[PDB]
């Protein structure tokens, strides 16, 4: 009925932080460290999406994120050229930040935005209110990011729940066009579009870094 | 053991600091020659807010207003390197961001988040409070683990040296602790300002000298 920040919950968060300082200390020395961050209302599937992508697995039981967490995955990035071209493959080491969407964690999660080079914004195709909130999330991103106009990839998630969709695809494609951000309908249950969405953000983050 | 979550008012406070930090950071990523960041940490009540306030504005306030999670102050200064046999180089423009962390446990993971941003640390205990000095070992251990640098520069501050009637930390003990860890030590007063600028300038030097090597 009345819940408080338990000691176990804070122990959890401190170990995410210890692990992070560990990861960063080592990188001061595989061949590029690309970080991005997933955000969106609680229950849209941020954790599920990252898990499907790192491990190809899905757990249908809701285990809400205690503040903050992150996964990693070593991948190969090949610079995609114009009209189907690619380029050479340098090794990319991803750090995938995963934030709690609950308000009680808003200030803890908001301080990690500056660690990100790009953002995976998620709403639930079955929850119109999570879609309405995409606007508020985008301005919080502009207001706390590194970079004046940060790279974003919008995901409407739970596309496998067709008989419960309430956000019409047109409303979502139009919102995305309004802001100039790539849009993908995803499903963490079966993996649809998960790899393409993230690979699209990686491409945005690597192409932006080759204009300096 | 029942740490309240942040209230709506506590959280608006912290988001404003985050809003101010991002505006400051975005302006430096594009005037002043370097942005330099310190972070003050230590138990609640040792005088972290008061120390930074004395340093930026030469003022001191007796009423205890405990820090809501996190805050920071700024100061423009001129650092001059120290060369061989006092060969003081050109005056460099330094913009200092001075992070101020709350010391209560209920804020511990929030404030630990910000050890990433620091290039150095001001570690405070209270001279009138032996328990706050005994915890200095844990704090250093924490800093070792969460600093983003290996062997982070620390300056130890034993504060409230103006309350001489109420002093309980023996001087030899703290000099021992500081020598054991190889870190500079200053007894300070946020009230009358004794040693505040010397300790903060010592930390600036460590970081600047640390920066030149690279
Ligand atoms: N059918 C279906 N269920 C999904 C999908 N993605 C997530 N879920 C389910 O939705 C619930 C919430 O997912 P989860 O990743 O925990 O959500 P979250 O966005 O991380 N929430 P929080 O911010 O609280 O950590 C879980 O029951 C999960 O099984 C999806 O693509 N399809
Ligand atoms: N005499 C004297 N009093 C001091 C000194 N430094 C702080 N105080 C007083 O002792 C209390 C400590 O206040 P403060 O600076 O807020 O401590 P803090 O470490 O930032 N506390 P918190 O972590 O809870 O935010 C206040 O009442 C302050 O006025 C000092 O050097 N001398
Ligand atoms: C402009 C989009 C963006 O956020 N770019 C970006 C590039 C590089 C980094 S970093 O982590 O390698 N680094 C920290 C300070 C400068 C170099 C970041 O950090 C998030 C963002
Ligand atoms: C090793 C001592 C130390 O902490 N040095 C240091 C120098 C510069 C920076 S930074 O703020 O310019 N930066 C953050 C991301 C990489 C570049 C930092 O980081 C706090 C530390
Ligand atoms: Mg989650
Ligand atoms: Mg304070």
């Amino acid at each position: 009925h009345m819940s408080f920040l338990t000691e176990e919950e804070q122990e959890a968060i401190m170990k995410v932080l210890q692990r992070d300082a560990a990861l960063k200390r080592a990188e001061e020395e595989y061949d590029y460290l690309i970080k991005f961050l997933a955000l969106g209302d609680s229950g849209v599937g941020k954790t599920s999406v990252l898990y499907q992508y790192t491990d190809g697995k899905f757990n249908s039981k809701f285990i809400t994120t205690v503040g903050i967490d992150f996964r990693e995955k070593r991948v190969v990035y090949r610079a995609s050229g114009p009209d189907g071209a690619t380029g050479r493959g340098q090794r990319i080491h991803l750090q995938l930040w995963d934030t709690a969407g609950l308000e009680r964690f808003r200030s803890l999660t908001t301080a990690f935005f500056r660690d990100a080079m790009g953002f995976l914004l998620l709403f639930d195709l079955t929850n119109e209110q999570s879609f309405l909130n995409v606007r508020n999330w985008i301005s919080q991103l502009q207001m706390h990011a590194y970079c004046e106009n940060p790279d974003i990839v919008l995901c409407g998630n739970k596309s496998d729940l067709e008989d419960q969709r309430v956000v019409k695809e047109e409303e979502a494609i139009a919102l995305a066009e309004k802001y100039g951000i790539p849009y993908f309908e995803t499903s963490a249950a079966n993996g649809t579009n998960i790899s393409q969405a993230i690979e699209m953000l990686l491409d945005l983050i690597m192409k932006r870094m080759e204009r300096s």
